[PDB]
């Protein structure tokens, strides 16, 4: 009798009131008596349809529930496992649910996240950080299954044109985005805007246990993207995003990849297919962004940036290899080490 | 030990060796061992890391898999509970794969549809029309709870530009896509090309029992859709769609609702968003496609169709109901009546 | 006193009205004066300050017309060459003006183009093939010199998605565009329709005196061209596109060159560079204009259409010459040999 | 004789070497001479292909040149008239030519500007300023005559993402760009990076002589532009714009109005039609260009800015005028009072 089961019966009700009448003609009352007592004889099945003929005016979902609920919950259920197979759905869907506490710009400012399963209606809190998937995989892929996928979800966390360095707070149960502090205050950039979208990589860690091919480890947050489409995001606003190259930023002596991206809503993702496409349609993006990371921390006493690779921006396969290794790390941090909060 | 369980045990392993060494180092063996021992004492676990050192040479996932299928299949069981947990899927993806059987413009060709699960490896035939899901449901919905959903499958059986007249073959098991036959032969459109990919929804179908405002019923078909981007699909091919509007075609006196949708992977998909934003960016679209499946019979021998509302193409509101409730006419179909073929 | 002088002394008022109050403050007119007035001798100046101020109410512009042209054409004729000089336009601007004379789909339909000179305002017929530059130049090139141009004037004679085949009439004087006539009747595509924006370039000709490289003369007919963007154009307009190849089409023994080319209007004008990022962005593109083209005539009684270079579609800069050459024969047969009428 | 006549002869010469084999066959010889001698005696004609014939070798332009250059200024001057008139161009196409002074980023560092004439070859220098037009007027406007113009150059000076404050040297002749100087070193901005394409429009003025509706006068500097496209420019690029709205900067005490406009060639230039569209499919961009002026002095010791409206951006019908009447306010400055520079 729970409200999944009452989302099931709905379901069930519209298949009988296809064209949403929002009551059940007599036919289609004979006819749902027919189906709900096809695993039944008579015995069970001739108390159900006088059951239901001995309701009063139309049969509206709300009464046809009524019913249904007045019933032994055992004799319900065993024909209530043909209704399950058919009316329920493959998987439940959860919807990514983003709440403020305020107050923006102070140190108590916070953005939660909460999963709303669709079918049972309860709500949880969750981390952007481990609970929203890396990969955005489709339940039936039917893209072909030649084309590879390149489709991850990413958190932004410092949006277009803005400077507020709000972060993933990997010390915090449920790993809320906050804004970062620096010298006693909530950080804003002082070298000036963020000029693209910029965020994080759900389920990776940039480990401190690895030793990259640079010779250091990672700078203990998640990995960092930079998504250079037109449009400006929200705060703690998730979106799909293509893979096309990374930067092998080295910050205060830890690795600390960049990954660019772009938006799979943006109207020239179809044209950009690897980083070599950004110089070609984008100029001066890939400079800018090498640039504005090297020097960005100076102003505020510390030290240009290094690269790996002398500054080179590696292609969509290595970045995705980065990614697939963080994941792992991820793994081995939260699934290995059971350890949800730095 | 099947495929499902070494592909498990496959993630379990990248997160001991999460740079891909491509073995287990003496650190990473400890690790692995304090891991799968988790819900044991010393007991199962002395015997288990004396058993991984007495390896020869580097463990490979490959000899890990060795030792792991060599311990009796019950006491694995205990832990495997736990790293089911930790590395098992959320759901098990299913790739769409597609076969010919030639040859094409004959009588005998066929488009087949196939799921292969990704986790167990296992490939089964499936029906286009019934198995692929009609709403692109994502397992974690990021886009914002307030903006509805509008992301449909479409498959596409006549591609832009072409006029072999193809159609998923209601009658057959598997529903298959093959060529329809008029006076005998293949059939071809003798008007002239279908000028956008044209094909149909899954999970709908225009029933015969149904008695809808213009005075008639269905058509016996899956509800058809014409997607008006600027690129050409492959016969059989399956995308993600946004649908705009519906026309109201009365085809021979069966409801022939037409749906206009655009692909979401079109340039200028984020920029239509109802129907009347298709004469603003595609002027004559709407006006030649009407025209075209007025007139096309005519040729034929057939006549001109009629329209409901005077040819007014709805919007995408209306056409969403529109294709609700022959989901809802699907669903009673197949479901209810159990008919995977007519 | 030409309507062209009227806006020059209209251009010259705004510079001393220059929010449009609508008329001239004291200031401004003692200002006017100083200006109109160098080099003249003070007797002049201050007669001609007197002659305005001794004007009744606001000395609008329409009023100052009336001074001027009132005043004697000696004083006029010194300070005017001065006025032309910095208030008279480099070139006059010509706006096209198309007409119809009805009705469509008979015999009696005529498009008629003529030019409006901006300046003095006199209308005049002109023909769309000799009179609209095939090569779209700017007064002041600000591209940089390193890019080679292509940017050329299409006329539209066949919108996208129709099929009244309407051709620029060669045989007639402002050569109008008619629809062509076959059989007696106005001649309809019985193929089907054409699928892209179909026209001709101006001021092109395919000489019947010429011996192409494929052993046959031209068909006597401007260039004909493809324009393949997702916009449709009306009947005559015309509108600058981008060159991108060339399909050597041999059409009942004559040389038939097809220009493929794309809207510089369009999407996705910047992304095609060249004839091979047509299949990268508009896959089966191409093979269906080859298609289309190689059979439409075959349902009217006539033969299969002939491809130069087996059909390949040669690249943008080979398709440029073609149309240089064709130029020139234009050149020969309008300027050289004063035929504009075949 | 000059090389503006060579390149009509050249035109000319093609007109009978239409397939460009490089010489004149023949047959070609006496066409050319039938055309130059209309309507000369049949002496003169004869002499004339005489003495083309008696040319050693191919009569290649080159040699065709010589030939005319040798010929007799008498019975060139009858003839050429009609050459003249077939194939001299309407007007001298002007190439833009722009040239550093190093070292860039010193105080030294120019950009200065050029008119190569394609036809006589001459280079001259010229001022971005002045001699660029404002207005992008095509010889013959195909564009319906319904259609307003809305296609304005813009110059740049500061690149996206960039803070080097370039600037229309308004104080030297020519008119160069320099780098603006700030407390006697070279300025870049101290608040950020220039997130749009920032320049100006030539030929305008923002006059020190006017009240400005806001009761302060100009910033005696060209007009200014943000440009909000997605793609960089280079420093003094210059190129045609789509002007969609203007925000009401207050500078210091002076009107400082701020043009937005977007590039012909962005990818949605054809969807943003005025103002209100930028958030449509920009959301936050308006928002962050009056932000980024209202405080990017502050950090400087300067004042926040202040916005007529209270910071409406105006809608481009506004911003036309505010752009038509401060070209009026630059007719007045350079054409009537000969300033070039300040
Ligand atoms: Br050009
Ligand atoms: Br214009
Ligand atoms: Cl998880
Ligand atoms: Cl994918
Ligand atoms: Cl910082
Ligand atoms: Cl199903
Ligand atoms: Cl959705
Ligand atoms: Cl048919
Ligand atoms: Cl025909
Ligand atoms: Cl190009
Ligand atoms: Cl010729
Ligand atoms: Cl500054
Ligand atoms: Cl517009
Ligand atoms: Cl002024
Ligand atoms: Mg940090
Ligand atoms: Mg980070
Ligand atoms: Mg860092
Ligand atoms: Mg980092
Ligand atoms: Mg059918
Ligand atoms: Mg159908
Ligand atoms: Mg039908
Ligand atoms: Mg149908
Ligand atoms: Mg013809
Ligand atoms: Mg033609
Ligand atoms: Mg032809
Ligand atoms: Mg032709
Ligand atoms: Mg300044
Ligand atoms: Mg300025
Ligand atoms: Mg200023
Ligand atoms: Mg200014």
């Amino acid at each position: 009798t729970q409200p999944m089961i009452k989302k099931i019966m709905s379901r069930l009700f519209s298949a009988f009131d296809v064209t949403h009448l929002g009551y059940l003609t007599p036919d289609k009352v004979e006819e749902v008596c027919r189906y709900l007592g096809r695993n039944m004889s008579d015995g069970d099945v001739k108390a159900m349809k006088a059951e239901i003929n001995a309701i009063d005016g139309h049969v509206t979902f709300e009464k046809f529930w009524a019913w249904w609920c007045s019933h032994p919950v055992h004799s319900r259920t065993k024909c209530f496992s043909m209704v399950s197979a058919d009316f329920s759905m493959p998987y439940h869907q959860q919807q990514l649910v983003v709440h403020e506490k305020g107050e923006m710009y102070t140190p108590s400012y916070r953005v939660l996240y909460f999963f709303r399963d669709l079918e049972t209606g309860r709500e949880r809190q969750v981390s952007p950080w481990h609970d929203i998937p890396l990969y955005v995989r489709d339940l039936v892929r039917t893209k072909p299954e030649a084309t590879p996928m390149n489709r991850y979800n990413f958190i932004c966390e410092i949006p277009k044109w803005t400077r507020a360095k709000f972060e993933i707070a990997t010390g915090e149960s449920f790993n809320p985005i906050k804004q970062d502090i620096k010298n006693g205050v909530p950080r804003f950039y002082k070298h000036g805007d963020m000029m693209w979208n910029y965020g994080a990589f759900p389920q990776t860690w940039e480990s401190t246990e690895v030793l990259f091919e640079a010779g250091v480890t990672g700078d203990n947050d998640p990995v960092d993207a930079v998504e250079i489409g037109m449009t400006q995001f929200k705060v703690g606003q998730v979106s799909a995003v293509k893979v096309l190259g990374v930067l092998g930023m080295i910050d205060e002596g830890k690795m600390d990849w960049k990954v660019v991206c772009i938006s799979h809503n943006d109207p020239i993702c179809r044209f950009m297919k690897d980083i070599h496409d950004v110089p070609k349609f984008l100029p001066g993006c890939l400079d800018a962004i090498r640039e504005w990371f090297r020097v960005y921390k100076i102003c505020q006493g510390g030290e240009a940036s290094h690269f790996a690779f002398d500054g080179e921006f590696k292609d969509k396969e290595y970045a995705m290899k980065v990614i697939d290794e963080s994941h792992n790390m991820w793994h081995n941090l939260l699934k290995v080490n059971k350890r949800g909060e730095l």
